[PDB]
């Protein structure tokens, strides 16, 4: 009883791809067959169903992917269109037992990659803070970024707002109390006293390079 | 100086929608503008960027997505199309300071929701053990999903395997120190006495609801 997949690769994004998942040591025409899916790093998702004929597919692909069976070749497919980064994912698809509620059958995944540079990790994520504590973010880059780096404030429901950039320049109307410094992939802002205004989400940035790419962000709780 | 976005809603995955960022108080058409999204308690997201003309996409989006600007009108447009749930997101518009390498103006937002629902949370995400160590683990359901709650094991680079269904029962050839309780929202799976062969990474998943919901994962790790 084995599920064979292939079909998976690098694509650009926009593009199509047809991933196949050969059924053998069953009867393939009275099961039905899901596919489910796990970006790198990241849990198992449901993607898509298909049985004897209603069809279902995940808010995550439907209108985009085709689930299709041919029962003459023991063969599912999943039919891939307009590819974004976010389906970048090694692609199950397993045997359902109605009865179980359960996957019983796995096939040994393929993998797809969507890509057609710099990554920014900032720390800590979270940190509680008093009103009048010293507060220092850091933010380091994959690759030296020269002094490209600029720091945003980001407060519930309002849009992000610059507070510094080139790593230690300070916007127009930004309170002394904040300062940045650092250079090539290691830099800090640095909060001197802080005001109960500055409990916010800080996000860094970096503008050297072509995909601007931010930090997770860090978010200032109150004590 | 202002920029008023407007265009967001609800859409159904696989639609389209056309966002409007409109300009005032600057001189719009000297200026590089971007788009960046933040999906829900997510983090910033650069999306893509047009100046005066050579314009760029993140692989987010890439082929699916246009930006396009008309400078009589002082308005930027993100023309979305194949929509997918993982679009969903507050979408800003920006003024890119491109000798800062910073973003100085950010639009207020809009947001769109791409949708046509049991949330399955599992704890801990990851624990550390001995050989020879108790485990449990428990799988809650926002909702009632009566006894259709399955157990997986997941090893590095290999298919999920099937242990539990149906709340308690075990797959044939599944070692008896494993077991399961639990019913309506609260499950619990127990490894009696961990083997080397036990560290793995274990998901729960509903199968009474017609989208399948799996946990986010258990990272079960040596001591």
């Amino acid at each position: 009883v084995q599920l064979v997949e292939s079909g998976g690769g690098l694509v650009q994004p926009g593009g199509s791809l047809r991933l196949s998942c050969a059924a053998s040591g069953f009867t393939f025409r009275n099961s039905a067959m899901h596919w489910v899916r796990q970006a790198p790093g990241k849990g198992l998702e449901w993607v898509s169903s298909i049985w004897y004929s209603n069809t279902y597919y995940a808010d995550s692909v439907k209108g985009r992917f085709t689930i299709s069976r041919d029962n003459s070749k023991n063969t599912l497919y999943l039919q891939m269109n307009s590819l974004t980064a976010e389906d970048t994912a090694v692609y199950y698809c397993a045997r359902f037992a109605g009865g179980w509620g359960a996957y019983d059958v796995w096939g040994q995944g393929t993998l797809v990659t969507v890509s057609s540079d710099i990554q920014m990790t900032q720390s800590p994520s979270s940190l509680s803070a008093s009103v009048g504590d010293r507060v220092t973010i850091t933010c380091r880059a994959s690759q030296s970024i020269g002094l490209y780096l600029a720091w945003y404030q980001q407060k519930p429901g309002k849009a992000p707002k610059l507070l510094i950039y080139a790593a230690s320049s300070l916007q127009s109307g930004v309170p002394s109390r904040f300062s940045g410094s650092g250079s090539g992939t290691d830099f800090t802002l640095t909060i001197s006293s802080l005001q109960p205004e500055d409990f916010a989400t800080y996000y860094c940035q970096q503008g050297n390079t072509l995909s601007y790419t931010f930090g997770q962000g860090t978010k200032v709780e109150i004590k």
